[PDB]
């Protein structure tokens, strides 16, 4: 921080004595079940070498955990979101550039623990027949414990360039009714993948043996709300002070199938089966300081 | 955050140098046992591209955990709230838009722990008949541990559109007299669903074998108090500057019955049996910055 | 919060540029032993659609944990507070309404954790008689643990309407000399209810076998100090700008009885045996902005 | 802190009453997959003995975890980033100097605990044939437990001079499907280095037996975002008030190979196989207070 | 703190309404590998009975974990820093005094826990030959646990006088590949001191058997960054208003040697084998409020 | 705090609208090796009934842990500091009074936990001879664990009067090379008091058998830095507005002795062997608002 380098907190930050122009752009894609809101801020700090535009991509992409297919009482399929993505793209001819973005990738951590135990014991026996016994034991042990946290979804900043940045919130793993956790590659030779299986044996049909969405992660059904920030810089001396930018919301869905093997239920998951892409273009006016679509 | 992208804190926030007009709208629905309070705020920031209204839905939806039925003394019923809902929606002809909302859906986590243990042990035996023995063992162990938090109720942001937004606080699970936790699906081959039974074999009238609401979640009896926020945006040049909005407060009750099977008590639970809905329309005047009902 | 929906912090709060009139109204009810203190605040924010009065009920209701009955060294009774309550109530004809209140009910949480461990071991044996033995073991064990916090008393907001609000802080459970906990329903075949029992087989007067109040929850003896907030609203156009409001402080006392079964002690707790109520009426002058009793 | 030595907080900090000139310089190296962004701030505090330039190197270095060699289904290679580096350097002919930098090296800690237990036991035995027996044992044990945190990558400030400074984020160790963690020096006589192996003996093309990047540290694939600060001082009376500074962003890649040994997979890791390096020259103007490239 | 004694926070601090004069003095000692930076602040508070100078000694003392010697393939030595020191010294004929300094020595702490547990157990036995067994055991257990943190290095304020102050960051102990930790006095009869030994009986030469510095504390290689503050006071009517102060940066290196005994490796550590001292004199001018070297 | 009693924070604090006169008086007692610094603050708040003097006693009392006597090579003594002290004394004829002081004594706590666990198990046996066995065991276990934190030294406010106040920082207990902790009273019949015993039975001079101070509490060698506050009040109309005050710094030193019993070392410690007193008188002028020595 600024204090770590003996500087007055806030001395190097942008934005002081600047009239900031902000705005809201809301769109709803019915075909793709996506509420998309862009919140923009134009900062023209005369003491800074470039103009800035901070774009915040928010709103919410519905989960859409659905039993889309049912081939009889013995086979049924479920579509579930395995990934949520938001991307911003400036055409390559553009002179404006992506400068900063938030959040970024974090270094994970784990907790390590080692234990060395060693004891001794002595036992003295005997009985009514005047017998007498003994026992002198010894022992050593070495335990290793590893501890770490596992979010249900991971938020990853995808490698940016000066014209493109994007985030993806991917399915990590989940606890199905206290067991598991199970993930996209979970496999049991008997039950197959058990991610969204309600019961392992059941006289019910297939469409009725999928996990209750109220019992799974809330992003799977209700949805995920993005809240990412991208900073775009523009040179004051540039000849074109109008910039096009495409923002793309996206949902990647997997295909989880259940089926009766006559004795038990078997589940299978096909990765990245479908992709719902909601794309849109906005125009940035650096002179009037307003974004439109 | 704004500091993460090297910008002076609060620079991109809306509302500075704006006269804000607020108001309280209170209504009590005696039939539905719902105290409804709407707290609004009109913010016309001239540096923002839109007029804004922040609506905070608060108040209290009574729980109403009650023994409604009494079938002699072998059977009885208990009506309890499995869900609390608050939804806001603009008629599809309206020009105003749902822009933001809070709270949103959270990504859950779990703590993982892998343990690998291995040890050795020697034993030296003997007795008065000069006997001698020995023992040399070796062992291995591989433990796993999953640890997570389980709230009594979950607060979920339902998939929003530019015209509709809602929240659902649903029952998750609950500890009954230091045992469980039980949920709406708990089944005991012999006892059935034990969610609200006081005693398994206790000899009483059915209507007295239900848990004391004082021992269950306080939301079941006294109720839940909403505190949700919606942000609606409006174009300064839209033709009609009046807007209608419907707000609904709901309570979904379940039917938990207790019956004697000569030997013990058998609990049963039937989902979403009854729905209490309290709907109301408010008028938004963007010109006078007022809200009424 | 405001910041979550991109608005300058505090933009939405009431009370800005308003001269607030405050006051204290203290009363001590000697019979019921309740020091009652009302702290009021009138806020007439002109940018708000209604006048506000924030009433804070404080002071302290004495516990009154007392051994009232003494029937010789055989039996004895103990009156202890099982509940403390504070209610506010507007006559039905008043046009002012209860708008908000604090604290409210919170969702409780618990910690769940499953464990799956499995090991293997081999043991070689032998002795002076040249004998040889062996052993190959294997094992598995599935554990589950549940962790949660338990307050000695619970503060519950009772279902509000627009004319009345109230709270009750009720006895939950409590530890007695390192063991238990014990609640109003704890029952043992030998001893009955050991809630306030000093010893199981001590040979004293029944009146000396009750727990030292210094070793029990201090709310039981010294008392509870309420600190609740109720905000009432009033129309600026209303005809009568005068409001009557009743405030009730009450203690619910239980009856704990100890008697000697010749070999040991026996505990018996009779619920809600007694009820102390202290009602007082205040007058609210919305024009002069003052409250009197 | 200033407070610990009885001085008003922030009294000794630089940056007050100075008009600070800031700026961003963005470059994207397509070939190296590195988004580089330099954010600078000139601080000319007249009450400080030198002019200051704070340089924050940010942006992001793509991870590039890649299956580079697919020499059949018996052998394959993976390229992963073992280190990410950012270095700044003033040509030895410069009069300006590196005064400070952030972050720095921290002192690691470790939890230590000792356990000393000892107990006794008695045992009475017998049977139907009137027999009796006994057993009196005792026992002692000493346990030792060491606990510490291990990040996936370590951030290290490399030994600075007044002309060069740099940071390197190196791969520490990592968990592979609940086990390990493994590192660049891991070895199992049977499997070799299992850092990135999906299955120990899975019948697939070698190029399909590598850990899924979504299951590995996100820095490996998506990349790392530097956020380092270095402050350069400059004397107002210096002859040349123009300074050159070279900035190096780099990625060192290791070579991980999976080869099938007719019964199982064997992993091999070759350190520092490749080095990607993007170097740039920036020109500092202490008089006009701007930086260009 | 001020508030603990009913005084307005900050009322007692120095430095208000003072124009503070600060400066940077950077020096790089090439032969000793020390980046030395002094950050000074003159504070002339007219309400304080003295003129103060706060000197902040920062920079970085390179670690220099180097194998300096090699006597063939079975003998080699590694130099490593066991202590890092910073000292300030005013010649005794001077009238300025060391008034305060920070950091200082902290009182350590340790967590202790006792445990008393006891149980009973009964076992019924029998077989097909109608036999009947029995067993009634008992047991007691006394346990003790000690928990505390062990930093790799310790920061100690050396006993100061009014003309001298100094700190020493000294090596405590370190974890070598999950085992240990080992300190400068660790002694194993077969392996000697295993502090930086890579393998116990590897096949390489001596210079190839030392621990990778990337797997050791980063202070050993990259070095330590000092951040210590000294406060010096001067009387305004002292005749001599010039002061010379010497500041010394120091590194104490130990000698760790490895030797192959043809059966295994054996380590050795000789303490304080070398001392790298870097001194410098600065002239403090209290009249001009300037510091130079 | 103020907010608990509905009063604006800081409303009842002293210091408002006052010009505070501060100062430093540094002394270095060479013989007792004590760096003494007195930081004063005169606060004449006109709305407060008395003038105020806040004396802060800082500086450092050297530890001086050293081998004072080598009585051969099997007899040696060690002088270590058992207590550090700071006292302030107003002569009895003074009218000024000691009003407040900081820090004060705090109530300690400890964690307690009662465990109750029982189980049941059955085992079926057999063999090749067709023989069958059985086993049905049951158990119970009551555990009790106590846990608390214990500092190496306790800082204690000695009982003050209106004319004197003091603090004593006394040695509590300490971990010696991972075992212990030992205190001034530790007694083992085989080795006596093992507090500073390096080895239990090594072959060196006794003086080479004391714990490395680098491995013991830093307070013992480098010293303790006091930071105690004393608030002195004075009537504005007191006859003489001058005041004398004595300030004493102390170090009590114990005697730790080691003697070889030709099998093992035996340690022994005699309490409060020496006392080092460093006293000083200061004059307080309430008219001029300055303090001298």
């Amino acid at each position: 921080a600024d204090s770590d380098i003996n500087i007055k907190t806030g001395t190097t930050d942008i934005g002081s004595n600047t009239t900031v122009k902000t705005g809201d752009l809301v769109t709803y894609d019915k075909e793709n079940g996506m509420h998309k809101k862009v919140f923009y801020s134009f900062i023209d700090d005369k003491n800074h070498n470039k103009k800035l535009l901070v774009i915040r991509t928010k709103g919410t992409i519905a989960g859409q955990y659905r039993v889309y297919s049912e081939e009889g009482a013995n086979k049924s399929g479920l579509a579930w979101p395995s990934a949520f993505k938001v991307q911003l793209q400036l055409p390559d001819n553009e002179v404006a550039q992506i400068s900063d973005y938030y959040p970024r990738n974090s270094i994970d951590t784990k907790e390590y623990m080692s234990t060395l135990t060693y004891g001794f014991n002595g036992n003295v026996t005997g009985d009514d027949t005047g017998k007498i016994g003994g026992l002198i034991g010894a022992n050593v042990s070495i335990g290793h414990t590893l501890k770490y946290v596992q979010p249900d979804f991971k938020t990853i900043l995808e490698s940016p360039t000066d014209k493109k940045v994007g985030w993806k919130v991917i399915f990590n793993n989940m606890v199905n009714q206290n067991w598991g956790p199970y993930d996209r590659d979970s496999w049991n030779p008997v039950y197959g993948n058990q991610l969204f299986m309600k019961t392992r044996n059941g006289s019910m049909k297939a469409a009725d043996n999928f996990l209750d969405p109220n019992k799974a992660s809330s992003l799977l059904s209700s949805g995920f709300s993005p809240d990412f920030a991208t900073v775009i810089t523009m040179d004051r001396k540039a000849s074109k002070q109008q910039t096009n930018i495409d923002v793309i919301y996206e949902r990647v869905r997997d295909d989880y199938q259940l089926h009766w093997t006559s004795t038990n239920w078997k589940g299978t998951n096909t990765k990245d089966k479908w992709t719902d892409r909601s794309s849109e273009r906005y125009k940035i006016d650096w002179e009037k300081e307003e974004m439109t679509n």
